[PDB]
């Protein structure tokens, strides 16, 4: 098992039969207007501190990852890996801090610019298969967030080294990036600030199952560009080698955000909330409906703004709140819609302890709402640990997962019991009485 550079002969003649989605934009090819724009934009980004390593799950542990990150992109978008949904710092797009804001419209212009070159390498790719399809072409190209990444690989000097190929040591591991459009593009800009070169930074490839077929290592020098293309993220499988100065990259994405709009997630509440009587906000909840599908619905939705979205936020705690207040009143706002549907779950548990109510109508309503409060009990429990992982506790005062929303047993305020595992028993219970 061995690795490719430009050192060898063989190298360019596989990245033409082996790689060949895969596209190398050299820093000549980008205006000298736009390196120093987006160069400033990364230093004043990290001067402002706006860069944290994220507290990530992987096969069961609880990770920091070695290399810093923001996410900058629309309003209201997410984007969704190792199970921690990062939020984006927006940018101008049509429709908070100067400094701040100035490296963010910066990076939206570096957007506009990357995803030009994409739909042309596109547009070329698809005419070399020829030895509708131009809006596939489109959307594929219609990068919505950007993914920065920052490492001092000597103040951060905790490198696992490449396990297949000796390609040295590993800014991140071998992976697949997650939530990506089917078969959409990613574009990289790199900058670095000074067998393969040790003190180069490289971005490696190889393919999925494969540790036969040598890998590439591809050196990436200050404002050198590269974009993989159509199904290049699927087939094959990338890392990033450090080399010894320290680098920034933007990582331009088309995110599958389908489940992970700020605009989705207000309807889906507004949906549930479609079940409970509106006249006037107080705590006296009375719903429309018992019809199982319905309250089904309304528990699944409780779940998915409780754990896809406040958890999320809060776990992070509120870090982003040095670089905008952006999520601050939308969360809020999710945090009040969540507070209602606790509200209707108690009401749900009010009817199903409600004499003159036949119990098959009783046991269908049990059968409709069982799965979601027992996947709530469970995740509960797994954010709450998470939250309090000796790990999470070395982190500083301004990124401490906090683990919210969390209520004491005599909270006069809330309606229900943060731990649900007795109402779970009972209602499991019921359900079983022959
Ligand atoms: C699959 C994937 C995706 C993103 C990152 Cl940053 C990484 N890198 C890590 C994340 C958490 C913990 C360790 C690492 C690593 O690179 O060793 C990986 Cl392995
Ligand atoms: O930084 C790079 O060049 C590569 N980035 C990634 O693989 C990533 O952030 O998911
Ligand atoms: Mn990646």
């Amino acid at each position: 098992g061995s690795h490719m550079t430009p050192k060898d002969d063989e190298f360019y003649q596989q990245w033409q039969l082996k790689y060949p989605k895969l596209i190398l934009r050299e820093a000549s090819s980008v205006s000298e207007e736009l390196h120093k724009e987006v160069q400033e934009a990364f230093l004043t980004l990290h001067k402002h501190g706006c860069l944290f390593r994220d507290l990530v799950r992987i096969q069961g542990k609880d990770l920091l990852t070695p290399v810093s990150r923001i996410l900058i992109g629309n309003p209201g978008c997410t984007y969704k890996y190792l199970n921690t949904r990062l939020f984006t710092v927006p940018w101008p797009v049509k429709g908070t801090e100067a400094e701040i804001a100035a490296a963010c419209e910066t990076f939206l212009k570096l957007n506009d610019y990357l995803q030009i070159e994409t739909i042309q390498a596109l547009e070329e790719l698809a005419a070399k298969e020829k030895a509708q399809d131009e809006v596939d072409i489109k959307s594929r190209a219609a990068y919505n967030v950007t993914l920065l990444n920052f490492m001092d690989p000597q103040k951060m000097p905790y490198l696992k080294e490449e396990p297949y190929f000796g390609m040295g040591k590993m800014a991140v591991s071998w992976h697949h990036d997650e939530n990506l459009v089917d078969r959409s593009a990613v574009a990289v800009y790199s900058y670095s600030c000074e067998g393969r070169d040790p003190d180069i930074w490289h971005v490696g490839f190889k393919i999925s199952w494969d540790i036969e077929t040598p890998g590439l290592a591809i050196p990436l020098h200050q404002g050198d560009c590269y974009f993989m293309l159509d199904d290049l993220n699927a087939t094959h499988q990338h890392c990033v080698l450090a080399g010894s100065q320290p680098r920034f990259s933007s990582t331009h994405r088309v995110a599958e955000c389908s489940t992970g709009t700020l605009d989705y997630i207000l309807q889906r509440c507004q949906l549930a909330l479609q079940n409970v009587c509106d006249d006037v906000d107080n705590d006296d909840v009375s719903l429309k409906s018992f019809e199982p599908a319905v309250l089904k619905q309304g528990e699944e939705i409780h779940n998915e703004v409780e754990f896809e979205w406040l958890r999320q936020f809060w776990f992070q705690g509120n870090r982003y709140r040095k670089c905008t207040d952006w999520w601050c009143q939308p969360m809020a706002q999710l945090e009040a819609l969540w507070k209602k549907m606790e509200g209707v779950t108690n009401a749900v548990l009010h009817e199903v302890k409600r004499e003159g109510l036949p119990v098959e109508q009783r046991n269908e309503i049990l059968t409709a709402i069982l799965a979601s409060l027992t996947a709530r009990q469970n995740l509960r429990r797994e954010w709450h640990a998470r939250c309090q992982s000796r790990i999470a506790r070395t982190l500083p005062a301004d990124q401490k997962p906090e683990c919210r929303p969390y209520w004491e047993k005599d909270d006069a305020s809330m309606p229900l019991p943060f731990d649900l595992t007795d109402i779970v028993s009972e209602l499991r219970g019921q359900l079983l009485e022959a």
